[PDB]
This record gives structure tokens, sequence and C-alpha cells, in this order.
């Protein structure tokens, strides 16, 4: 379909300059699955917002705060948000790194819905499902198989063709989605679609997806134009992979490392 | 009004050598806001004090030791503290970062205010309130909204007469004021007010204001002259966000690694 | 017996590019040995995979997450094992390191046994016992005196014969036998066996062992040929010892190091 | 007295190769003072052991894993010193660190003297009392303060004659006493008697002194002669802060990081 590639000239041209940045909500991270909440936490912060603060299980919280000490807390928040709107105002949410795929998830996606920002959607917040008209863009994270889930598109068939799947769904349920793999797509609800050129396999592995949530998010709350902050997250994830394999076998990055090498990739941009 | 600014050879010329260093106390962190702790303890025990206590919530303590295993503890310290004067002698105090906004804090403060030593509030710890006459300086930290709160000054006016105001209230609390901000204000009671030249917006994120807090606790420690003590630890907290910003992004910092970079930055001034 | 060295050369040659990698099981960790399942868990993490699930002590999990946000968890799996056959399917499976050398511990041997995958056998998982025919390789990594707890070969007598031994029981056993000690041995049931030509004494410390048997885990899931994952993580974890006595004293390496070096030494040999 | 130094030459000449290195035994850290476990703790695996068991209180352990998950422990182990003689054997013993000044831990100290090794005794364990004759050095590490508590000399008056009073204490004890400061003695019981000359102000700051234990704990599982073990670690120790200043500033150090310090230290003196 001749997609263009979101390149390091438009990256340039793009990312602000830090001369307020907004407060990020991130509801991710369960007893079962606590990594996640880590992971996103540090990508966020890592990314321009102004504060963070992150809704997880109670007992994930004590896992985070050595790590990231910079985070506050909305103690059990994902779960709260299955009850009740949001009461505060956040420049951008993500929901889902790290929570299970079950209806009570569902519920808190549709109470954050309900707010006026750019919201996120990743890993257990992915399901087959509508959105409702609103101000702010949703934003889908999915891998193949979580686009499978989705839409009943099958992964051997998606991946013969990628673009044009991700173009179809993202006008069809008017939400963007990022179809992540090698040469991640980033499909707009008004047509507009875009590859990424970077990244490699080290990203291949568990955790870099919750890292680019996390990215994403706090790239919202820096850019004033919430597509740019999508592309930009997505290609700059990619070039901390780059820039690791340099000296650095591929098999053996961990996600974390994406954003530990983010301030210095992000340097070169600037 | 030419407020001076607290430059290099200021710093210079003031800061001491390391050829005793007191023992700080940190009464910082509850369970709800845990981080602040952790950031405070990092900068107070970074900047050249001897010993430090942290009276932080119980369940924080766990949250501190693996970074800070330098520290000790009195377990729940900032809540007894609203029950009876301290009964051991410390070179300097710390109250605020990560401690709500309630009376119980207040009732902290006014104990604390009773020893003979200087005294920061920050955070949770700033309140319209007066100050009783006593032997050692009280330090106050507020980002304008907290400034806000101490005196009515409405934020909009408040940025456009920034030292005006900061002189003003420092006078009539009898208070050091450090009014952060892009040129932070630090403003003394016997009228004495200057200007930091030093940081960037690296610092506009959540936790550096902790930091700074522990930064001014530990100078307090091995400065025999509180005032320049405040001065340098503005300067040097700043002056780290500076270096970061040569070979990183001003928008991917996290508080934690201005005490990690406080090292090699203080060496340059000796 | 001339058993041939396996030679930077023949690394060269096996080692796998990264252009799905598999999934692995950790059975590891006990509340009373608790850091054998980090140190096995970031070896594993480092060593190519595409996933981890760790089967830990729930006690234990709390104090993976925040080095190790990577992984995920299988809650008390290690205990679990033992009662029932394995219902998910992971591409490798490693049992023992910090596990006591108990009856249960057998049961989970017995019932992950059944499962269609290489198994890595490893400290308290090393017993006096007989293997069932299966498919996939069953790899055993003793030091000389879980060796001797094997065999009733007491260690004054294995040590002068080492590979003698090793392949003489490999050959009984049916299973592969790493025998740890300087050269160490790598004994195939089909009568291959090669010596380890890299490493030095700074693998002479608690938790070395840990590392190299989640290096094993995570090589098998990289590497189509399982002899090349086993002889490769043995060489590499070897040569980590070795990068690091270029700038760093023999006594002082801690085994976590070796997978913080991994990255750097595993690029130079592709 | 002209106490001669233990030099640069005398290390080169008594530090031993990594060509078994003993399983060491760490008595320390408590609920109120839980840090002081996890700075013995790596100094004494950075120095050169074969194995570490920690024995700390049940809640310290979680705390220290993270960090050093090559230690194994003996839950409650100070505790449980109280009550009966040692049944495993180890090559030498630490207890103190971190240890209230009780007389339960006076018990401890009484049962793991019965034990055949080198002991150290520091902090919480150091009291004035005598000792029975045993095979094995006592080697004692007082700060001044301590000092005072051992043996009624004033510190005022101790710190004009620390030699004269170290090496008289130490021949009325027949221990091996370590007395800190700037130019730490290190006076032995047969008289011998050295002075340190590595080290600045950086040390003067809680924690080092629980690292300094550790590391006398570590060497004395990799030296044969005990004497050198204590003479290495005391100098090695100070090497590392003068290392520190060259691009730190000496007010900035913290206790952990003499520990990272000396992988790189120790080389140099090979
Ligand atoms: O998430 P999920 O797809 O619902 O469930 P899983 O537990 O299988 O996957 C968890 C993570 O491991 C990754 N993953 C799972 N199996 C993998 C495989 N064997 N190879 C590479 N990556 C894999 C997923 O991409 C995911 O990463 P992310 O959460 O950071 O996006
Ligand atoms: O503290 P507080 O002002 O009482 O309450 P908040 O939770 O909003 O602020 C917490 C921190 O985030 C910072 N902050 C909050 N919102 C921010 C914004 N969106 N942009 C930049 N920084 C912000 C505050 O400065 C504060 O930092 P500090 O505690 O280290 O001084
Ligand atoms: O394991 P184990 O042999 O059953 O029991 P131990 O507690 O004595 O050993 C634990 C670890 O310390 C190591 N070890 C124990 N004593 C040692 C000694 N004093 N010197 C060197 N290493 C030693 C073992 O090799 C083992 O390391 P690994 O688990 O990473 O393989
Ligand atoms: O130990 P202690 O002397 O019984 O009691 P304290 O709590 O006062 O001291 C704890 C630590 O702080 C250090 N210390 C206490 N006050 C100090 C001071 N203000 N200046 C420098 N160091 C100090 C002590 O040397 C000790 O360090 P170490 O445990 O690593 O040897």
């Amino acid at each position: 379909m001749n997609v263009p590639f979101w390149t390091e000239e438009h990256v340039r041209a793009t990312l602000p300059e830090r001369d307020t940045y907004g407060t990020a909500l991130l509801l991710a991270g369960s007893d079962d699955m606590p990594g996640a909440a880590l992971l996103a936490g540090l990508g966020a912060m890592r990314s321009g917002l102004g504060k963070l603060v992150i809704g997880t299980s109670e007992n994930v919280i004590p896992l985070i705060v050595p790590v990231l000490p910079e985070a506050t807390y909305w103690r059990d928040g994902w779960k709260k948000a299955a009850d009740a709107q949001l009461e505060e105002t956040y420049r951008a949410i993500a929901i889902g790194p790290g929570l299970p795929q079950t209806e009570s998830v569902q519920q808190a996606v549709d109470h954050v819905l309900t707010a006026d920002c750019p919201v996120i959607l990743d890993a257990g917040a992915l399901a087959k499902r509508t959105y409702p008209k609103r101000e702010g863009p949703v934003i889908l994270t999915p891998h193949p198989g979580e686009f499978f889930r989705m839409t009943g598109v099958p992964v051997n068939e998606l991946q013969k063709k990628r673009a044009e799947y991700a173009k179809e769904w993202a006008a069809q349920l008017q939400t963007v989605i990022v179809l992540k793999g090698n040469q991640t797509v980033i499909a707009f609800p008004d047509g507009d679609c875009w590859l990424n050129p970077t990244g490699n396999g080290a990203l291949a592995k568990g955790g870099t997806g919750d890292t680019l949530t996390g990215m994403i998010l706090g790239m919202l709350c820096c850019h004033e134009d919430p597509k740019h902050a999508v592309l930009n997250a997505v290609y700059l994830h990619g070039a901390c992979a780059e820039l690791w394999t340099d000296e650095h076998s591929a098999h053996t990055l961990l996600a974390h490392e994406l954003s530990d090498i983010l301030p210095r990739v992000w340097k070169r941009f600037e």
C-alpha cells in the first residue's frame, strides 16, 4: 500500500522543547503480573510527563517504589476505576499492562473513556469491542495475537497484509492502532498511516510492550499533537534497541534498559 | 528589584572542606506517598551529613533500605513527633516530603520547632501559619502553588513579581523562603535575597523538590553558616540538571539521578 | 582421554542470529534460599528467550520484580508441580536452584519430565535416581559434591578422572552432565564429550551456578540444537568471568554481574 | 610510639591469588537497624569468600536479596545464636553490625566464641567484657566512642594517644583491636601494631564501618594469615575512599559504593 515511514526528519521536526507537562494516570500491574507496572511506569516518567500516578494493586506498590520513587499512587486504582468515573483530571491515561483480560478491566476502560484526554489500551485492556464517540483519541497497542483477539483476523493472515488490516480496523473502530511487529504500523482513524523504521529483534521479548505503552503515555503529556506523541514514542522505543545492539547482543536486552537508554537516544534527535 | 545571583564564585568560596558532620532527622514518606522519603534521604546522605535518621511510616522503611542502606530509622517518627518534643539532638531537621497536609503534621512541626537547630518545611508541612521565635532558622521550600496556600497570593500574580513576594513574606513570617521555579528565589528574614542561576526544565517533574529538600538537609550538617548551606544546595541541585542535559534529553531526567550526579558536580566546585 | 575443548570457533559457528524465541519455565527459589531464583531468572532472560515464567515461592516473587520486572510468575509453581503435570507448553524447563533436596522436589521433577522439552536439573533437584525415556534431553549441572550425591563416586576420586566419570555416568543415566569445576566437562548421553576452556577462580563463589542454570535455560530457547545451547552457555558464562578479571580482582565478582557482562561478551562472538 | 604503616608494598606481598575459599557467617541487622546487614554482606561477598550465610532478622532478609542475591540465610540467626552453640563450621564469623547493645547479643557472642575460627565483633557486640582463651583470633572494630564503652578511657583522652591505648588494651584483652579514625590503628595481642595509611573524610559517615566489618570477614576467608586479612581489609577499605575522591566530592560518598569500587582497587594491588 506504500505506507510511508515516520523518519528521523519527522521526529526531529516534531519533538517538543522543554522550556505544564501533564499528569498521567497509569492503570497497570496486578498481583499475578506486577512487573508490567514498573516497566510502563519507568517508560512514562522517562518520556517527558510532569507527574505520574500509578493505579496499581496495593501489593505491587512496594515493588515499584525503590526503582521509581518519583511516581505517586492511587492504591488499587485499576480496580476502583471499574466502579466510578475518575474525579481527577489527567493529561493522558493508559490502562492494561499486567492486567487480566476480564470484564472488570473493561468496566474500568468504560469509565476511563468518559474523561476528556487521550487514552491508551494495551494487553489485558484489549478486547473485541466498540468505542464511544468522545474527546480524545483512543490508542490501541496490540501484538498480532491481540489483534486477532480484537478482530477475529487470524495471525497468519494478518501478517501477510499488516498495514491493510491495521488501517481497515483503525477506520472501523475509530481508534489509533499501533500494530506491533517488525515494521510496527501506526494507523489513525482519519486514514493517516505510517510504518516505524526503527527497532530489531532485541525487542522480541517480554516486557518491551509494557515499556512502549509507558513511553506513549509520557509523550502524550509533552507533545501538543497526540499523533506526533504516538509516532515519536514508537520511533524512539525502536531507536533504543538499535543503540543497544551497537555494543550488546540483540539476544540479551531487558526491556527496562530501553528506558535507561532513552535519555541519550532522545538527546541525539534534539 | 535587581536581586543578585548566587554565582559559581560564591559557591566555591563557601563550600566546606571535609578534613563532626551532623546527625540529621528526616520526617518524610507516608504509605500513600512513599517515594519522597527515598528521594529526600538520598539527597541528604549525598550532601555531607554524618548520620541520617529517617522518621518515616513503618511500611515505607523496607522500600528505602535496599537503595539507601546507610540510613537508620525512627519507626513512625513523623507520627510520633505529633505527640512529644524530640528527646535526641539533631544538627538539622526536615519535615514534609510525602506527608499529607493535615493538622497532625502541623503538630509535628510545632514540636520540631522547639529543638535548637535549623528546620526545613516542605510539601505537606507547608501551610498558612506563623512561626515562633526560636534558635535556628526555619526554611520553607514552596512551589508557587504551595506559596499560594501559605499566603493567599494567587499563582498568576505571584509569578509576575516572584522576588518581591518572596522577600515580603520571608520578612513577615521571619523564615527563609526558597520559592522554586525557573530562577528559584532564596529570600532570608533579614532581608538578604538571591536568585539561583542554575537549572533547567529537566527539574519540572515530580520528585525533584523532594531531592532538593534532602540536599538542603545534608548541607545544613556540613556548613557552619546555614545561609550558605541553603544557597549551595539550591545551586548544586540545579547544576546537576545542567550536567544531565549535556548528553541526555531534559525530558528524561528522574529526580533520584540528581543525587547520583551530585558527587561529580560537587567535585568541580572544590 | 583427550577430550576436545569447545572453542571460540565452535561458539561463533553455532550461536543463533536474532532475526519464535521460546517461553521458559524456571522452578527455583524458596523462602529459605530466595536469591537463586533472581540469579537464574536474570541469566535466563539475558540468554535469548522470548518469555520467562518463574514458578517460585509466593514470598520470593516480590524480591525478583524490582530487579527483573520482565519476568512473569506461576505462584508457588515448584510446589504445584509436585501434584500434577504441567498444562502449559514450554520450550525448556529448569528446576532446582534454591530448592531443598526433598522428595517433593523429586515429585515435581517427575512431573516436569512428562513434558516434551529439554529439562535442566540443578542443586536441590539433583539426587541419586534414574530417568525415564522421553522426548527432550535431561541436563544435569552438578558441582563435584552433587556428583558424589548422584553417583556415590567420592569427590577426591572424581577429581582425578573428571571426564572419564562424567562420560560414564552420562551414558549410564542417559542424561547430559555438565560437571562443573575448572575445565567444566560437558558429557552427552550419545558419548560426545567436551571440555570448557573459559573461566577462572572468580566463579568459585556462591551463586555462579544459579546464573549458569539460567543461562542454559535461555540458550535452549534460542538455539535449535540443545547441545549447542548447553555448550555455548557454559562457554559464555566462563568468558564473562574472564572479561571481569581484565579490570577487576577475581576475588570480588558477584554472580549477578556475569549476567550484566553477558550482553557485551556475547556481542564479541557475533 | 613510631608505629609503622601497613604500606602498599606489604599489601601487594600478602594478598592471596585466586587459583577452598571459606564459608562466612554474618550475624547482623535488626528490624530497627536493617541496613547494616546489607552493607556488611556486600563487603563480605566482595572480599573473596566462597559462601556467605547471613543470620539476620526474618524481616531484614527480603531487604538484602534484591541487592545481594548471592547470600544465603540463617533466619533469625543472631537471635538463635543466643541459645546454643553453632552446629555448622565456618571459616570466619562476624557479629554486631545493626544489632542492639544488649545482653542477648552478648549471649550470642559467648556462643560464637566456642567455634574454632576468627571472630569479629563490631557495633552492638562491643561491650566492656573479657574474652575466653580459644583457637582463633577475636577482632574488635571500635570507633573511639565504642572504645570508651569497652574500656572507660574517655574519647578526648583516647584521641591524644590512640596507638598507645589501642596497644595496651589489645594486650590486656588479648584481642585484635582495629581502632577506627584518621590513621586507624591495628593492634594485635602479641604486641604487633600498625597504622593504616589510606582513607579520607569521605569515610566519616554512617555505614562505612558496617562495610569494613564485612570486608574483614571476607578477607579472613581468602587469606591463610588472619593478621594479613585484617590489615589488607583496613587498607583496601581506605583505598576505595581515596579512589572515590579522584572524581567525586568527599562529602558525597555512600558506604555501599566502597564495595562497588573494591573490585577495581583490589586489581591494582595484584
